[PDB]
Parts: structure tokens; C-alpha cells; sequence
């Protein structure tokens, strides 16, 4: 079955501009980068501080933000937990989602940063907003039925050893609350003509779901059939970065390839689950395999590789460029 829209390349022009750094582009990723670069324990004052400045964030930009606060059980006992959602036009029958978590691992072994699990992906996702403001503020306008909507899930992390009840708490909190939380196209802006919008949860055209970003070299499958049609963008915006000299390599003659033309046999659990499990398509960008620092005390700041960070937010300013055709 083919993609309920249809996806129109990105043209030159447009590839080019989204492809480009500025000295200013990097700089303003770094200091927005810099909030999310301290530990962010579920419950915590600093994780705290860091909710509060995704917030204030999107909320200057102008995008509707909802915390979506709650208490759950947990094998530490009860916790607070805060998703915050932003949603550019909350009207829009459509939205694509980008998502990632924003709290950090509580490690056996003392203070932990998760700069790649996901202090990168939440910098990112509030960059990808900052930069394109004045272009998603136009798209706005349009009436199109589509819109950009940003996840910033909490409670991803097991407190103890992994489990169905230990893991996702944000997800499967916010999975369930829009599944439960009915509406209809006619109560909605412009929704495309053969749409089944029964819930919330169908309003969200794709998950594209952020996490272990920052490493050296990624390498990406497509994971679900489903979404081949949204992955093989990437694939193909990688490729064309690349043959217009715009990714950054650390000799000439050189291509990144982290965008495998392939699918994998890899089952990943993370905040894409309860979604997946009531049928909202997912892209899951996420590495295979995981970074070597991968919960270790090591996920940290300098083990961070600046380069693949801004290759990525080339691919991703130009993906959503070319979805909301910015
Ligand atoms: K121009
Ligand atoms: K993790």
C-alpha cells in the first residue's frame, strides 16, 4: 500500500539551504545542546530545569505545549512523571511527530549524563524548531491539515532491570491517553479524505522516533516495512547531501552512509512501542549497533562526535523540509 501523502522531492534550492551550517548554526545548536548536558534522574531539580526550558522553548516560538503530568509505581516506588508535547498547529487533522526522552538513566555507578541517550536527540528536536521557525510558521498558515508536533517523552528508562512494567512509563502513559481520548475528521482541520480518525493516537501520520544520536558513524535500518516509503527519504537526502559535497568527512572522497538501503533483524524496545501497538506507523532512528558507550559513564559530552551531529541535522532539517514541503 502506498503512502497516505505524497511525498514531493525536495528541490535543489531547498537541499542546499537546509544542507548548509552556518558558524551561528553551530553555535546556537551548542548552547541549546549545553541545557541538556547534565543529569536528568526522573523527580530530580535538574530534570526539572530541563522540562521547564523545553517549555519556555517552544512556548516563545509560538507552538502550543501541554505537560501531560502524572504519578506512576515503579520498583524505586511511586514517581512523578511530565511528557511535554508541542504541537505547532494543535487544528491541523495531521501531524508528523518527531520524538525522543528527555529524562537519564539513574546508573549503578554514580552521575550520568546520557549525552547520546538523548541529550543529542532533545537538542535536535528543539534545534530542528529554532531553525526552521519562520519557514513552519508559513506552513502554519496554509490550512493543509498537517502540522509538526515534538514528543519530549519522560520515565524511558527502567529503573531497575528492563520489564514490560519497568521501562517506557511516559510512552505507555501517553499511548493509552490518546488512544482513550476520541475524536472524529469532522471536528478536525483538513484531514485527508479516506482518514479512520476514531482517537488521537490516529492523528499521528508517522512517529519518527530520535535516540542513542551523537556517535560516530550510526548506522540505521529501516525497521518497519510499514514506513519504507517516509525511511527511503532519509536514504535519499543522505545521498543527495553527500553528492553535493555538504556532509562533513574528515578526508575528500568520502561518503557517509549512515542510512542503510536495507531492513535489519534487530527488535529494539523504546517509547515507540505503545504506539506501534495501536497501529501509528514508526520510524525508529536509533543505531545498530549502539553506541560503545552505551550506558556507561562514558555517555558523556566529549565522547560526542560534532561532525556526525551536524551531518544528522542536515538529514533532519531537510526531511522535515521536505515532508511539511517547507
Ligand atoms: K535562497
Ligand atoms: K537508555
Amino acid at each position: 500500500l502506498k503512502w497516505p501523502r505524497d511525498l514531493r522531492p525536495l528541490a535543489h534550492h531547498d537541499l542546499l539551504y537546509m544542507g548548509q551550517i552556518s558558524e551561528e548554526d553551530r553555535g546556537d545548536f551548542n548552547a541549546t545542546l549545553r541545557n541538556f548536558l547534565v543529569p536528568r534522574v526522573v523527580g530530580s531539580q535538574k530534570h526539572r530545569e530541563v522540562r521547564e526550558f523545553i517549555v519556555r522553548s517552544l512556548k516563545d516560538l509560538d507552538w502550543d505545549v501541554e505537560e501531560d503530568c502524572f504519578d506512576g509505581q515503579t520498583p524505586h516506588g511511586i514517581k512523578p512523571f511530565c511528557n511535554v508535547i508541542a504541537t505547532l498547529n494543535p487544528s491541523a487533522c495531521h501531524r508528523l511527530v518527531l520524538a525522543c526522552h528527555y529524562d537519564s538513566l539513574l546508573h549503578k555507578e554514580g552521575t550520568f549524563i546520557g549525552a547520546t541517550d538523548s541529550a543529542v536527540p532533545c537538542a535536535q528536536l528543539l534545534y530542528l524548531a529554532r531553525s526552521l521557525n519562520g519557514k513552519l510558521q508559513n506552513q502554519k498558515t496554509r490550512g493543509d491539515g498537517l502540522t509538526l508536533q515534538l514528543v519530549f517523552f519522560d520515565g524511558e528508562e527502567a529503573f531497575e532491570r528492563w520489564s514490560s512494567h519497568d521501562s517506557l512509563y511516559g510512552s505507555r502513559h501517553l499511548a493509552q491517553k490518546w488512544h482513550e481520548d476520541r475524536t472524529s475528521a469532522e471536528r478536525l482541520e483538513s484531514c485527508l479524505e479516506r482518514s479512520e480518525i476514531a482517537n488521537q493516537i490516529d492523528r499521528m501520520e508517522v512517529m519518527v522516533l530520535l535516540d542513542l544520536l551523537g556517535a560516530e558513524n550510526p548506522r540505521f535500518y529501516s525497521y518497519f516495512g510499514e514506513t519504507q516509503p517516509v525511511y527511503r527519504r532519509l536514504v535519499n537526502i543522505e545521498s543527495r547531501l553527500n553528492d553535493a559535497g555538504l556532509m562533513e568527512l574528515p578526508r575528500r572522497r568520502r561518503r557517509t552512509n549512515y542510512f542503510s538501503n536495507s531492513s535489519t533483524v534487530g527488535f529494539i524496545e523504546d517509547d515507540h512501542i505503545p504506539f506501534l501497538k495501536r497501529s501509528v506507523p514508526i520510524v525508529h532512528i536509533i543505531p545498530s549497533p549502539f553506541p560503545d558507550v552505551w550506558h556507561t559513564l562514558d555517555d558523556n559530552e566529549q565522547n560526542l562526535h560534532h561532525p556526525t551531529i551536524s551531518n544528522l541535522n542536515k538529514i533532519f532539517k531537510a526531511f522535515v523540509s521536505e515532508y511539511l514541503q517547507l
